[PDB]
């Protein structure tokens, strides 16, 4: 009952996957209330052309600008959920799509692709099979569970300063100005909700947005969102190498699986100021690193994901979302199985559960 994650197992072709669709989307308020509309995505609206360049101070505004999301509340897949029950009869396809796909969010899907590579945290994936439909759903290792409540006061600061970065590059509407003189409120998020589908297996997830860019080329998302990231600024070729090697392949993964073509990155100085941007087409990330003896390979990414998506499709033969089969990873070892029911894994809500039976 394993599954191994060394990159030489998966070093074959590049699998088929296929272009994201966009089926929908949601946003959480300031209340972390749902919304099933795009209430809260904001607009792309870089430094002026022929102004000052960036000069942003991602050191603003902490702490008592700041309102943190409470992350002891686990929301688990509750709020794809509710768009799925409220987009049900409408999914695109044809009879019993659903009942073929997986549903997860987007960064579980994340967590699997760079696994071949991660050498630092491991992860717990709660799997349940409900009207023939696979959910994937993380759990909280015991480790990230106490490196959360014992978060660094630096760590908890350079969080703030990522969400701060999106504050000085979006607006609340095309062409605006960005304000930077409010609050960040990490409860407000907007969610694209997506189709795909990796070899044999199709796939439903949602994906927190940074921004949509009025002035991209193509109109018709998930073309026309952007990504927007901090990192540290370099000043040595082994720096930048480094950064190819690690920080990129966390930036693909999470902006290739929902189609979204461009990364910006804000570097920060020591003293917490953004001098400096530079974009990063997804497409383009892997160039980095094709001659790289220590570089990643987005075929293995994709040939592990697609082989854990067999495996835990094979595994998970009873309909029940009561029954929850548990992968677990550790780096350097293989992806192990356990078998749990109800509380505390399960993780399917009544609500859902009863409205799709009925
Ligand atoms: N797994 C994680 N652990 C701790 N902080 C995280 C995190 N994922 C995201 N953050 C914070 O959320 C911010 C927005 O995430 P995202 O870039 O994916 O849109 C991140 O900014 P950065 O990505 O610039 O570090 C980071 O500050
Ligand atoms: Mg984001
Ligand atoms: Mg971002």
């Amino acid at each position: 009952p394993s599954l191994r994650t060394q990159p030489s197992l998966y070093s074959g072709p590049f699998p088929f996957y296929r272009r994201p669709s966009e089926l929908g989307c949601f946003s959480l308020d300031a209340q972390r209330q749902y919304h099933g509309d795009a209430r809260a995505l904001r607009y792309y609206s870089p430094p002026p052309i022929n102004g000052p360049g960036p000069d942003f101070d991602l050191r603003d505004g902490y702490p008592d600008r700041y309102q943190p999301r409470d992350e002891e509340v686990q929301e688990r897949l509750d709020h794809l959920l509710r768009w799925v029950l409220e987009h049900r009869n409408q999914l695109e396809g044809g009879p019993g799509w659903l009942a073929g796909a997986t549903v997860t969010w987007r960064g579980h899907l994340t967590k699997l692709l760079t696994t071949p590579y991660e050498r630092q945290e491991g992860w717990q994936l709660a799997a349940s099979r409900f009207q023939g439909t696979l959910y994937l759903s993380e759990v909280e290792t015991p480790a990230a569970r106490a490196q959360r409540l014992a978060r660094p006061p630096l760590l908890r600061e350079l969080m703030y300063m990522g969400y701060k970065f999106e504050q000085y590059m979006c607006a609340d509407k095309p062409g605006g100005s960005p304000d930077p003189s409010g609050e960040v409120n990490t409860n407000v998020a907007y969610c694209s909700v997506l189709r795909s589908r990796l070899g044999n297996h199709p796939l439903l997830f949602s994906g927190e947005v940074d921004c949509l860019n009025p002035q991209a080329p193509c109109t018709q998302p998930p073309s026309c969102y952007v990504e927007l990231k901090t990192s540290k600024e370099m000043h040595s070729p082994g720096q930048w190498r480094s950064f190819y090697r690690h920080k990129l392949l966390k930036w693909w993964a999470q902006s290739f699986l929902p189609g979204v073509p461009h990364v910006v990155a804000g570097f920060r100085n020591p003293e917490g100021f953004v001098c400096s941007l530079k974009t990063f087409p997804t497409m383009e990330m892997f160039e980095n690193v094709r001659n790289d003896r220590e570089g990643w390979n987005p075929s293995v990414c994709m040939n592990f994901c697609a082989a854990f998506l067999s495996f835990a499709q094979s595994t998970v033969v009873q309909d029940d979302p009561r029954l929850v089969h548990l992968f677990s990873w550790e780096p350097g070892g293989p992806v192990t199985v356990s078998v749990h029911r109800d509380a505390p894994y399960a993780f399917l809500p009544s609500w859902y559960v009863e409205t799709m039976t009925q």
